[PDB]
C-alpha cells in the first residue's frame, strides 16, 4: 500500500497558518514515505466560494516548494481533481447508499425547519434532526411509501441524511489524539446530498478519500467531531477507512484562543504565506512573502509549531525535514504562534546565505531606491550589514548612509560627539586621510596615529568621525563605512559637518 495524502482545501479565501502547515505535513509525511502528495480542491459549496482561492494555493505552495504531484493544473490519475467536476462519480454512490439502510429521504422545507428549530429555542433546546426527531418530520421513515411516490412524482425537492444508528457506541483512533469513542446517539442524520444533488463535504470526502486511494487523512482538530460519522459512512459504502490525524490548532501568542488574523493585525505580524486582496473592502492582506520573508525560514517557522525535530536542531531544511518527519511525534498540545521565532527564523537563515546569494535580492532593493553600486562594493556591504538584518531590505534601509549624505545630524548626537575643538580635529583628519591608500585598516592605523600624536583615545576621533558621516551614532565600523563611500565622499562629508557644526 503507497501512502497517498491529500491537502483538500475548499476555495474559500487565502491560506491561513493552518492551513500550510497541514499542506507541509502532508507533503512530508508523503515523502517521508516514498508516497504522493495529492491536491484535492473542494468546491461543492458554491455560494462559500471565493474568486482566486485557488490560484492562491498553487501560488503559495510553489513558493514554498511543496508542489503537488497530482492537482487540478497538474493532472493525475484520478482527474478531476475539483469536486465540482466529479458529479457522475457522487451520482453513482449516491445510488449505491440508497440501497442500504443507512441512508433516507428528507423532504422538509427550509420553513419547516426553521419553525420547529424555533420552537425548540424558546424552551431552552437545541434541535436535532436525530433518532428521537426523524419520526415526527417529513421523510421516508416517517411517511408511507405511497406518500414518497407520489412526493417524488410531482418533484418535491428533497435531501439525502445518513440514518444514525441506534445507541451504538463508536471505538475511534487518531495518530495524534490518540483512542476515544462516540455513541451514535449524541450524534444527528447529517445531510449527505443537497437538494440540487450535490454532495456535503462528509459525504463527497469519503468518496474521493476512497476512489483516490488516499491511506493517511491529515487535517485540523475541527474535524474531530465528525470522524464518527465518516467511519459510519465508509462502513455503509462497505469500504475500509483511512488512517486519520488530527492537528491541533495553532494558538495566540498570549492569552486563551486559537490564532486568528485579528491577532495579526493587532500586533504587526502577518497571517498568510502571500499578500491577498479582499473582494469586499478593496484590502490587501500582505504576505510574508512580500515582507521579506524566506520561504525556508517560513516554512521552518511552520513546521515547529507542533513537531519537534528528532536530531534536537532548529534550523532544518525541507530535504532534511523530509528525512526526519515522524507524524507520531506531533505534539497533541497547542502550540503558540511566535512574531518574534519568525524574524529569528528570517535573520538565521539571512546569515547562511552567501553575500552573492544575497547580492540579486539587494540589488533589486537598491534599483527600487534609484541608487547604483558596483557589485564588489555591494557584495561587502552585504557583508558588513547582514549580521544586524532580518530581511534583506534591512541592509539598505538600515544603510541608508552607504549611499546617501547626511542633511542634518541628531541634537543628542551632536551634543555628545561633537565640541569646540572637534572642528580642528576633523580638518587634521582630513589632512591626514586625504594621500592615504584607502583601505580600511591603513584607514584605522592613520586615524590611530592621529590620536596617539593629540594625545587621544580612538574614540575621540572616532566618535566625532561617525556623526559626520552618518548624522548619527549608527553604522558599522568607522574605517570600512569610509573604504567604501571613498576617499572624496568621506572628506565631502567631513567638511559638510564641520560647516554646520562649528
Ligand atoms: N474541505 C475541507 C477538507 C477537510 C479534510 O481534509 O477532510 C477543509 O477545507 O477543511
Amino acid at each position: 500500500e503507497k501512502v497517498r495524502v491529500r491537502f483538500a482545501p475548499s476555495p474559500t479565501g487565502p491560506l491561513h497558518l493552518g492551513g500550510v502547515r497541514t499542506a507541509l505535513y502532508d507533503y512530508l509525511f508523503a515523502k517521508h514515505n516514498g508516497g504522493d502528495f495529492i491536491l484535492r480542491i473542494e468546491d461543492t459549496d458554491t455560494q462559500r466560494y471565493v474568486p482566486g482561492s485557488e490560484e492562491y494555493i498553487m501560488e503559495a505552495l510553489e513558493w514554498i516548494g511543496m508542489v503537488p504531484d497530482e492537482s487540478p493544473k497538474h493532472g493525475g490519475p484520478y482527474a478531476p481533481y475539483r469536486q465540482s467536476e466529479r458529479r457522475d462519480i457522487y451520482d453513482r454512490y449516491t445510488e449505491q447508499i440508497l440501497k442500504t439502510d443507512y441512508a433516507y429521504l428528507a423532504f422538509d422545507t427550509p420553513e419547516e425547519l426553521d419553525q420547529i428549530r424555533a420552537e425548540f429555542e424558546a424552551r431552552g433546546d437545541v434541535f436535532a434532526y436525530n433518532y428521537e426527531t426523524r419520526n415526527r418530520l417529513r421523510n421516508s421513515i416517517s411517511l408511507p411509501e405511497e406518500e414518497v411516490k407520489k412526493l417524488l412524482e410531482e418533484k418535491t425537492p428533497y435531501v439525502i441524511r445518513f440514518k444514525m444508528p441506534l445507541d451504538r457506541i463508536i471505538n475511534l483512533n487518531d495518530i495524534i489524539r490518540g483512542k476515544f469513542s462516540v455513541n451514535t446517539n449524541t450524534l444527528d442524520d447529517k445531510v449527505l446530498v443537497k437538494n440540487d444533488g450535490m454532495p456535503t463535504y462528509h459525504f463527497a470526502n469519503i468518496i474521493d478519500d476512497h476512489e483516490m486511494k488516499i491511506t493517511h487523512v491529515i487535517r485540523g482538530e475541527e474535524w474531530l467531531p465528525s470522524m464518527a460519522l465518516h467511519v459510519l459512512l465508509y462502513e455503509a459504502m462497505g469500504w475500509d477507512a483511512p488512517e486519520f490525524a488530527h492537528l491541533s490548532l495553532i494558538l495566540k501568542p498570549e492569552g486563551k484562543g486559537k490564532l486568528s488574523k485579528r491577532d495579526g493585525d493587532k500586533f504587526g505580524f502577518p497571517v498568510f504565506p502571500l499578500n491577498f486582496t479582499d473582494s469586499a473592502t478593496g484590502n490587501t492582506s500582505a504576505g510574508y512573502r512580500e515582507e521579506g520573508y524566506l520561504p525556508e525560514a517560513f516554512i521552518n517557522m511552520v513546521a515547529m509549531l507542533g513537531w519537534s525535530p528528532a536530531d534536537n536542531k532548529e534550523i532544518v531544511s525541507m530535504d532534511e525535514m523530509i528525512k526526519e518527519f515522524d507524524l507520531n511525534k506531533v505534539h497533541k498540545a497547542g502550540a503558540r504562534f511566535s512574531a518574534e521565532k519568525a524574524k529569528w527564523f528570517n535573520q538565521q537563515y539571512l546569515q547562511l546565505m552567501s553575500n552573492e546569494a544575497i547580492l540579486p535580492e539587494f540589488k533589486k532593493v537598491l534599483a527600487e531606491n534609484n541608487v547604483e553600486v558596483s557589485d564588489e562594493k555591494a557584495l561587502k556591504i552585504i557583508g558588513l550589514m547582514k549580521e544586524r538584518a532580518t530581511f534583506v531590505k534591512d541592509i539598505y534601509n538600515d544603510g541608508k548612509f552607504f549611499f546617501h549624505a547626511p542633511e542634518s545630524f541628531d541634537e543628542k548626537a551632536s551634543k555628545k560627539a561633537w565640541s569646540p575643538e572637534t572642528a580642528v580635529l576633523m580638518q587634521e583628519l582630513t589632512e591626514a586621510i586625504s594621500s592615504l591608500d584607502f583601505k580600511a585598516e591603513i584607514i584605522k592605523e592613520s586615524i590611530h596615529h592621529l590620536a596617539e600624536a593629540k594625545g587621544l583615545g580612538m574614540g575621540k576621533v572616532m566618535m566625532p568621525l561617525r556623526l559626520s558621516l552618518v548624522g548619527e551614532l549608527k553604522g558599522p565600523d568607522v574605517p570600512d563605512l569610509m573604504e567604501m563611500i571613498g576617499k572624496e565622499e568621506t572628506i565631502s562629508r567631513i567638511n559638510k559637518a564641520i560647516e554646520t557644526l562649528k
